[PDB]
C-alpha cells in the first residue's frame, strides 16, 4: 500500500498490491501456478487488497481498449477462472463484492472496459468448465441454434445492474457503444417493445397538458367562458406543479448524474425550467404584477420545445434529434462567438460616426446592431445615404462587414455542418439507442406517486448441473439466431 | 388529376362557386405530373429518382421540427403584443406568416414601440431566427448533401427498374 | 407437416417437410445419394409436400444472400440436377 501501487494520476501502476495479483497481472504463467500448489503456505485466491478488490478486480482495472492488452487480461481471466474451479469449488469469484460494492461485471461496466466486458457477457467453454459460463448453445436443430444468456446482475430487476450502471453511473467519452452489443441489445428491444404503450400515453398526456396551456394563454384577458378559463388555470397550475415535483424527485434520486452526463440528457433541465417559469408565473398572477406575461409565453415556448423530447421513440426523427443535438453543439457556437466579435466592432464603429450631419439611422448601439443583424436574414439596407458627411466611410465599412461575414462566414457554417453531418453519421445511431435505454430505465419505474409492478425478464431454464450439489438453475435470456457459418464448423 | 378534372367539369353545369380552384388545382397537378416523361434520359431520370429520395428522407422530418418550432413561436407571438402601451400578430395565421416570412429572406425584424413588451418581442424573434434560420435550414442544406453522396449509386439502378417498368 | 416446419414467423425452420428435401438442404450429399438407389422403396425426385414445393423449392426456399449460403444452395442445386438428369430423363425438373 505505498503511494506508487495506488490508482491515481502520474508515475502509478495498480496491480492489486497483492504478490498474486502482481504476478497473474504481468502474464507470469509460471509462478501464478506456483502459489497455489507450494506445500508450504498456499495462496488465498478469494484474498482481497485494501481498496476491496481481489484479483480479477485488478485484472479487469488494468484493461484498456487496446487488441494487444484486451487479449492478455481475456486469457489471463479465463484461466485464472479455471484455475479457481479446482481449488474452491464452494465459492464463485464472480461475486466477490467489492468495497464499493461491485463484481468484476459491474467493475468492467462502471469503468468502460468494453472488451473484457463483452467477453464476459457472453464466455462458453468445452468440458468440466460448463458452469463456469454465461452464454450456453441449446438444441441445434439444422442450422438455428437457441442462445441462452445469463441474466446474472445485468437484467434491471436487480438494485444495481449492468444496465443501470452504464446508463447512470458510466463516465466513459463512449459509452454508447456498450449498450449496443449482445445481450444488452435484444433485451432492450424487448423492454422497449413492451413500454410503447406506456411512452405514448405520457406523450398523449403531455400534448394535452399543452393543448390546455394554449388555450389558456390565448384567451385569457388584459360566465361560462370565466368559469372555464379559472378551470384551465387552476389545472395549469396543478400540472406545473405535478411536472415540478417529477423533475425534483428525478433530480434527488439521481443526483450524481449531472456531473457524469450534462450532455446525454439535457432535456430533464428544460422540463425543470419550463415548471419552474409556469409554477412562478401562476404565483405571480395573485400579485397582480406586470411582469407575468413574459414569463407565461416564456414557459409557452419552452414547452413546445421540450415536446420534441417525445421525437424519440422513431429511429428516423429519434436519429435527427441527436443530429441537431450534434451540430448545435459542435459547430454553432464558435461561429457564434466570431459572428458576436465582429458584429459588435462593426456596430460599434457605425455608431462612433455617422453623427455629424452634412431620425437619425445608427442613432445607438442597438440600432446599430438590429441594421447590422438584418443582413444575415437577407433584409439589410446597402444604401449610398447622402445626408451623413462620411458616406464614402460608411459604404466602404458596410461592405466590408457584409463580405466578412455574410458571403465568407455563413457559407462556411454551412460547410461546417455539412462536414460535421457526415463525421457524426454513424455514431447517432448508437447515442439513440443509449437514449431509448435510458428512457426505458425511467419507465420501468413507476412515478413519484406510484411505483410500478416489477417485471422479471428472461425465463427459467435447464442450464446444467453443479459440482457441488445437484441443480444449479439461472434466469436466462433466449435468442435464435438462423447462423450458416457456425452450422459450417460442426460437421 | 384526372379525377380533379372530370369533377370540375361536371361542376360547371350546376353552377357551383367552387369551380376554379379545383380547376387550377388540375392544371397545376397537370404540369407537375408533366415529370414523368423527364425519365427517358439518364441525366434527367436519375436527377428525378435523386429528387424523389431527397423528398422521402431528409424533408419530412425538417417539416415536422420547423411546424412545430413555428406553431410554438406564433401562439407566444399572439399571446402578447395585444398589450398597447391596425396590429401586428392579430392572430394565429398572421403571426405563423410573418414568421414563415423570415424563411424566405423577408421577414420584418423591427423595434416595433408602440407595444408595451418590445423587449421581449425582440428576443423572442431573435431566438426564433437563430433557432431556426441560421441552425435548422443550414443543416437542412448539410442533409441533403449527405444524402446525395449516398444515393448516387442505387439511383442508376432505380432508373432501370423504372424504365423496365414503363 | 407442423408448426415448426411450416414457414412462419418465430419458431420455425422450413426444409420441404420431405426426408429427401430434408437431407438437401442439410448439405448431407452421402444421404440424399443413397435415397435414391436405396433397391428396397426408391425415394421419387419429382415428389411434392402439402404446399406444392419441390426439392429445388425447397432449395430456393433457404437461400439466403450470404456467401457461405449462396454457394452450398447454388452446388446442391447443381448436383441433383445432374443427379436426377441420370434418374428422371423424361422429366424435367426446371418446369
Ligand atoms: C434553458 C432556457 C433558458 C431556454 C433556453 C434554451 C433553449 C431555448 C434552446 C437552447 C438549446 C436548444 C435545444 C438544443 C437541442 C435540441 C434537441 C433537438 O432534438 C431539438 C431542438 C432542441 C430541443 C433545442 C431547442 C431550443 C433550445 C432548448
Ligand atoms: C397528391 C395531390 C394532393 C397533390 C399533392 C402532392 C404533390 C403536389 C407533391 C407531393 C409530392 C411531390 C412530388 C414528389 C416527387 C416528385 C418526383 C420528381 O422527379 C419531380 C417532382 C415530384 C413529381 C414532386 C412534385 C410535387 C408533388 C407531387
Amino acid at each position: 500500500c505505498g503511494r506508487f501501487f495506488q490508482k491515481h494520476q502520474g508515475t502509478c501502476f495498480y496491480f492489486g498490491e497483492l504478490p498474486l495479483s502482481l504476478a497473474a497481472c504481468t502474464k507470469q504463467w509460471d509462478v501464478v501456478t506456483y502459489l497455489l500448489e507450494n506445500p508450504h503456505q498456499p495462496a488465498s485466491l478469494e484474498a482481497t487488497d485494501s481498496l476491496g478488490n481481489t484479483v480479477l478486480h485488478a485484472l479487469v482495472m488494468i484493461a484498456d481498449n487496446s487488441p494487444e492488452n484486451s487479449a492478455l487480461v481475456i486469457h489471463m481471466y479465463d484461466s485464472l477462472l479455471q484455475m479457481g474451479a479446482r481449488l474452491c469449488p464452494t465459492v464463485q469469484l464472480e461475486d466477490i463484492c467489492n468495497h464499493q460494492g461491485l463484481t468484476p461485471l459491474k467493475l468492467a461496466a462502471k469503468e468502460g472496459k468494453i472488451e473484457i466486458f463483452r467477453h464476459i457477457l457472453q464466455r462458453e467453454f468445452s468440458g468440466l468448465y460448463q458452469p463456469l459460463s454465461r452464454k450456453f448453445t441449446e438444441w441445434c436443430y439444422g442450422p438455428v441454434r437457441v442462445s441462452l444468456y445469463d441474466l446474472s446482475s445485468v437484467d434491471s430487476w436487480e438494485k444495481n445492474s449492468v444496465l443501470e450502471i452504464i446508463a447512470f453511473h458510466c463516465k466513459s467519452p463512449h459509452r454508447h457503444r456498450m449498450v449496443v452489443l449482445e445481450p444488452l441489445n435484444k433485451l432492450l428491444q424487448e423492454k422497449w417493445d413492451r413500454l410503447i404503450p406506456r411512452f405514448f400515453f405520457n406523450f398523449a398526456c403531455y400534448l394535452v397538458y399543452m393543448i390546455i396551456f394554449t388555450i389558456v394563454a390565448y384567451h385569457q384577458p388584459s360566465t361560462f367562458g370565466d368559469s372555464m378559463l379559472l378551470l384551465g388555470h387552476i389545472l395549469i397550475l396543478l400540472g406545473g406543479i405535478y411536472l415540478l415535483l417529477g423533475q425534483l424527485w428525478y433530480f434527488w434520486r439521481r443526483r450524481l448524474f449531472i456531473w457524469i452526463s450534462f450532455m446525454d440528457s439535457y432535456f430533464e433541465i428544460l422540463f425543470l425550467v419550463q415548471a419552474l417559469l409556469t409554477v412562478l408565473s401562476q404565483v405571480l398572477r395573485f400579485v397582480e404584477t406586470e411582469w407575468y406575461l413574459p414569463l407565461l409565453v416564456s414557459s409557452l415556448v419552452l414547452g413546445w420545445l421540450n415536446l420534441l423530447y417525445y421525437t424519440r421513440g422513431f429511429q428516423h426523427t429519434g436519429i435527427y434529434s441527436v443530429m441537431i443535438q450534434k451540430v448545435i453543439l459542435r459547430d454553432l457556437l464558435r461561429f457564434l462567438l466570431v459572428y458576436l466579435v465582429f458584429l459588435f466592432g462593426f456596430a460599434v464603429a457605425l455608431v462612433s460616426l455617422s453623427r455629424e450631419a452634412r431620425p437619425v439611422p445608427y442613432g445607438g448601439i442597438l440600432d446599430a446592431s438590429l441594421e447590422l443583424f438584418k443582413f444575415t436574414i437577407g433584409m439589410g439596407e446597402l444604401a449610398f445615404q447622402e445626408q451623413l458627411r462620411f458616406r464614402g466611410v460608411v459604404l466602404l465599412l458596410l461592405l466590408a462587414y457584409v463580405l466578412l461575414t455574410y458571403v465568407l462566414l455563413l457559407n462556411m457554417l454551412i460547410a461546417l455542418m455539412s462536414e460535421t453531418v457526415n463525421s457524426v453519421a454513424t455514431d447517432s445511431w448508437s447515442i439513440w439507442k443509449l437514449q431509448k435505454a435510458i428512457s426505458v430505465l425511467e419507465m420501468e419505474n413507476g412515478y413519484w406517486w406510484c411505483r410500478r409492478k416489477r417485471h422479471r425478464a428472461g425465463r427459467l431454464l435447464k442450464v446444467g448441473t453443479k459440482g457441488d450439489g445437484i441443480p444449479d438453475e439461472r434466469w436466462c435470456f433466449r435468442v435464435e439466431e438462423v447462423n450458416w457459418a457456425a452450422w459450417e464448423k460442426t460437421l
